[PDB]
């Protein structure tokens, strides 16, 4: 690896990407450690990974390393034309409580900090160990030339929209996650208009479980 990242918010940026390792919800495990690597920064994308394990508190959310395409503050989703991105990962292992989802969130204050905002949109490519999103199952959507379980709840005042796969994973994907945004403008009163940008990344959620691996073979997201 070019980089290894094994502090708490460890943290990498270059080429209008950053990566950190965010144990955001390490003080709830009774045991383990977790380290991100910045493999290499080819063609115009990032490859990474991440290596973890962890006991205790199997409800709770220990990390979420992430790489994220760098955004510039103030721009509403609505004036946001197109979040094309396109990820291939692997996991070493099913057997644990984790997903790979990405992650963005938006707020109607463009200073809001990176980690919330008013609303937050995933997009989950992985669901394994039995783990669930926030919030309960609202209904079936087609988008990205796949069919999507949506979920929706709260996280706090925080309104979760979760797109979820309904069987397996995938491993390889893209898509333009403006579509995601303008179907939920559309059919959920989404309000794109008064929302800012304020995450745009993908990663893998961790609960418990490991010694695991999570490999990144390619990230690549722009926005115009
Ligand atoms: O909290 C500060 C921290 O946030 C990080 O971003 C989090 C979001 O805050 C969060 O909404 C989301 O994580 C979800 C996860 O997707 C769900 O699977 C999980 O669901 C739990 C649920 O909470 C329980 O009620 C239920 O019983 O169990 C399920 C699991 O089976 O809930 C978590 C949140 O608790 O995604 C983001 C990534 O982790 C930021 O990354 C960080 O910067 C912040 O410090």
């Amino acid at each position: 690896q070019i980089r290894s990242l094994c502090e708490l918010y460890g943290y990498w940026s270059g080429n209008g990407y950053e990566l950190l390792n965010n144990l955001w919800g390490k003080d709830t495990a009774t045991s383990g450690w977790q380290c991100t690597y910045l493999d290499g920064t080819n063609n115009g994308g990032i490859q990474w990974s991440t290596a973890w394990e962890w006991q205790g508190a199997p409800d709770n959310v220990k990390s979420y390393p992430y790489v994220g395409k760098q955004i510039q503050r103030g721009r509403k989703i609505s004036d946001i034309n197109s979040m094309r991105t396109s990820v291939s990962w692997t996991y070493d292992r099913t057997d644990i409580r984790a997903n790979v989802a990405y992650d963005v969130f938006t707020a109607r204050d463009p200073d809001h900090p990176n980690w919330g905002g008013d609303y937050e949109l995933m997009i989950w490519l992985a669901r394994y160990g039995g783990i669930y999103p926030i919030g309960t199952f609202h209904s079936q959507v087609n988008l990205a030339g796949r069919t999507w379980d949506l979920w929706t709840g709260y996280n706090g005042n925080m309104r979760v929209y979760s797109f979820l796969p309904p069987s397996g994973d995938i491993r390889d994907f893209s898509c333009d996650i403006k579509d995601f945004f303008n179907y939920l403008e559309r059919n959920h009163g989404y309000p794109a208009r008064e929302q800012n940008l304020i995450v745009y990344q993908v990663g893998t959620e961790c609960f418990t479980g490991g010694p695991a691996r999570f490999t990144c073979r390619d990230f690549r997201a722009d926005l115009w």
